[PDB]
């Protein structure tokens, strides 16, 4: 059996980069919950001691962003300049301008331009993808990653693992077959965990912990086997992290948010952007399309590209590949998803309800990925039904 | 003839997430030029009236940051306040500080690990990619967006149209023909350009302009028809911009720096990095990896994924894929390149001479891709023979 190996990592709430998506989230959601027709484009960045949020917004709404800053930090658990960052210490700096007139008069017509006239808020391309390979429709690697960096932190919040601290980074290798263009997972290869700890613990208690309370609950127990390898802690000591560690931006986990390294990404970051920003509209859209494709059993796999330009509604190109895996021509699909899907940006907000924030909707997308979860927020994993002659 | 659509994007170096790039790899030339053995991870961001250098250096190099970000605003042209940002007046602010102490003892034993036994200095996964469809062995619709904002730049510079402002972006969306796995161009099914501009010009003068003296010289004339669609300008008024229209980050732009969508990507960006990051020495050694199995007539194209662990010398995964173009089983292609290839990262620092800063020897990867440049600084360029039948 031919089989090669396919490397995904993820890093969980506390990572500095992660801790500025979510901040840029929770201003958007701030902006959006007393204003849905906020634009927002949101930037965050860290270092020790700092907190600088930037960018453009215009909105109606009357924002806090020191509080929003300082609350994001704190419950993600940076309470001590111990754990690398304290939330009511920190220097917090704010550079928000309203959005150029430039922009608004090509989009949206400084809020004038019905919902169908609505501009593409930038140009760029955006992927979707979707594989059979999990219930999810998410790459085996990305999933055991991700669940792997959200079960770090949860035993740090439920005190099972009372050592850990809030910056956390894991990869999993997993050993695939290809099944006529589907990828079929043999086996997990090659299991990391990088993590935050306190001075209490030893490095032979850090790795039996990792193993039994986080890695073992995860992996399903068919892909592990006496050979899977093991990196728990390789670098030896990991007391320092957090912004202190290491400098965080908003945007520097855009594979991390999507597919892993699977697929295909257009670049675009997705945090602190309303949805005119069809970085983030367009990417949920084309996932809601290649996850749609192999829901409905026309593919075992589904990549689909749109790209934009600046002030027009209308996508400039859409394709869709099913890596030769569709029961139908990729050409009869491209032809469904195109009489199926809305690419207006202005359609796109309404249709998967983007201009609602508030309850952390948009929060909870800027930790452990936007994609593949079954949280009722996240309106582009719902499957539309697709018009097909579907196999007896 | 069956044929699909693929579009790539490209910023000029006056885009400001390009500018942070620009920023980010002037301070790693200026720390490497004074200290090769700088570790080098430094953040640049920007908006109105501001640019912030921060992250983490350990150099023996004495370093003017204000004097490196302005001196690089300055080259791009960023003069006013009137063209969306002034390098002799903008604040400039600093929060670099020296790389963790933990890092330092796992990936390099605080300078005094010899090369063979550096490890990695993060965890994280890298694609190489190579195709045969442009002479570079790089996607066409890269190729084209990437030349032809570099072609912008040039006759803003070159006062050929003078109504031009630094801040510009392409897009083109290529027409492809799969022959049994290998990418052959059709025909350009869109161009797109969208550049900042001043208030002496009307966008008619714009689209002539764009179209006659940026797009025309660029593209060859056997992929454009009079059926190839172009925006120009659609925003219809682009006078703010650089940092004053649109906040910058290093590291936003890492699908520009490699293959516009073809290949993959691990996710890590390149600029402000020395190269004990495998973001960047790793990235550049799979891209010699697949370029090196396009040139020797192995594969018409070729994917090669690495990964690392952080302290570990060794990648903890590589693989091989050659969209089923191979001339060998991708098996045995794998075989030659892990026989050719040392994916350790303080052998491929040596190998590729990436301790080497000056002359802009990084600050010139920053703007226009990493990869498909002639340069000799773009060691990663260089092909390897590679031993088969
Ligand atoms: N008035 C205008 N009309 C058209 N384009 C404009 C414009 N003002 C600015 N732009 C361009 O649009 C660019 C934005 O490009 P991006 O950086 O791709 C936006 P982003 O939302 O930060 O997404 P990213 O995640 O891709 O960085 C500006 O930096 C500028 O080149
Ligand atoms: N002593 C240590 N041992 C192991 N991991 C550590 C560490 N100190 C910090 N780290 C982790 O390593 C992370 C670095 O993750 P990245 O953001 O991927 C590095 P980067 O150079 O900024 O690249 P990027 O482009 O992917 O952002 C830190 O944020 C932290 O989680
Ligand atoms: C076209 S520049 C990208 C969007 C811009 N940041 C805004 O405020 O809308
Ligand atoms: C492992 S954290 C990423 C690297 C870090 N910025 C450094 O200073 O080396
Ligand atoms: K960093
Ligand atoms: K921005
Ligand atoms: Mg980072
Ligand atoms: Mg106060
Ligand atoms: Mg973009
Ligand atoms: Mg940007
Ligand atoms: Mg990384």
């Amino acid at each position: 059996m031919e089989t090669f190996l396919f490397t995904s990592e993820s890093v969980n709430e506390g990572h500095p980069d992660k801790l500025c998506d979510q901040i840029s989230d929770a201003v958007l959601d701030a902006c959006l919950e007393q204003d849905p027709d906020s634009k927002v484009a949101c930037e965050t960045c860290t270092k020790t001691n700092m907190v600088m949020v930037f960018g453009e917004i215009t909105t109606k709404a009357t924002i806090d962003y020191e509080k929003i800053v300082r609350d994001t930090c704190r419950s993600i658990g940076f309470i001590s300049d111990d754990v690398g960052l304290d939330a009511d210490k920190c220097k917090v700096l704010v550079n928000i301008e309203q959005q150029s007139p430039d922009i608004a008069q090509g989009v949206h017509g400084h809020f004038t331009k019905r919902p169908e006239d609505i501009g593409a808020g930038d140009q760029g391309h955006m992927f979707g993808y979707a594989t059979d390979e999990t219930p999810e429709l998410m790459p085996l690697s990305h999933v055991l990653a991700t669940k792997i960096g959200a079960r770090l932190t949860e035993v740090r919040k439920n005190g099972t693992c009372r050592w850990l601290r809030p910056d956390g980074k894991t990869q999993v290798t997993v050993e695939y077959y290809n099944d006529n263009g589907a990828m079929v997972p043999v086996r997990v290869h090659t299991v990391l965990i990088s993590t935050q700890h306190d001075e209490t613990v030893t490095n032979d208690e850090i790795a039996r912990d990792l193993k039994e309370h986080v890695i073992k609950p995860i992996i399903p127990e068919k892909y592990l086997d006496d050979k899977t390898i093991f990196h728990l802690n390789p670098s030896g000591r990991f007391v320092i992290g957090g912004p202190h560690g290491d400098a965080g931006l908003t945007g520097r986990k855009i594979i991390i948010d999507t597919y892993g390294g699977w697929g295909a990404h257009g670049g675009g970051a997705f945090s602190g952007k309303d949805p005119t920003k069809v970085d983030r509209s367009g990417a949920y859209i084309v996932r809601q399309a290649a996850k749609s494709v192999v829901a409905n059993g026309m593919a075992r796999r589904a990549l689909v590209q749109v790209s934009y330009a600046i002030g027009v509604p209308e996508p400039l190109s859409v394709f869709v590949d099913t890596y030769g895996t569709g029961l139908i021509p990729d050409k009869e699909i491209l032809k469904i998803v195109k009489e199926t899907f809305d690419f207006r940006p202005g359609m796109m907000t309404i249709n998967l309800d983007l201009k609602r924030g508030g309850n952390g909707r948009f929060q909870k997308t800027a930790a452990y990925g936007h994609f593949g979860r079954d949280d009722p927020d996240f309106t582009w994993e719902v499957v539309k039904p697709l018009k097909w002659d579907k196999p007896q």
